């Protein structure tokens, strides 16, 4: 008397790896993939026309989305930029035109 046995595994096999990280041809690609860890969802889950969720709305994913693009794309102390953000294209369309600078 007393048990209740359930051994249910949720199952994530997932197996390729890649050394793909020399020349980012596609920034979209690569700042795409900074809120598909951001956001921890797949590159299907988010689109340039799309409203800023759960993808770079709420302040710890915002510190979290800074944090990437100091590294990745150098962008950095952009903390009003990043509240400026409601779309994501708009996010794409921002760290582009912050790449191409007024230099």
């Amino acid at each position: 008397m007393g048990s209740s046995h359930d051994h249910h595994h949720h199952s994530s096999g997932r197996e390729n790896l890649y050394f793909q990280g020399h020349m980012p041809n596609d920034m979209e690609d690569h700042l795409l993939t900074v809120l598909s860890v951001a956001s921890g969802v797949p590159k299907e889950e988010i689109s340039r026309d799309s409203r800023m969720e759960d993808l770079a709305f709420d302040s710890l994913v915002v510190s979290e989305l800074s944090l990437k693009l100091r590294k990745e794309f150098g962008v950095t102390g952009v903390d009003d930029e990043l509240d400026l953000l409601e779309t994501v294209d708009e996010l794409f369309q921002l760290v582009e035109k912050h790449r191409a600078a007024g230099s």
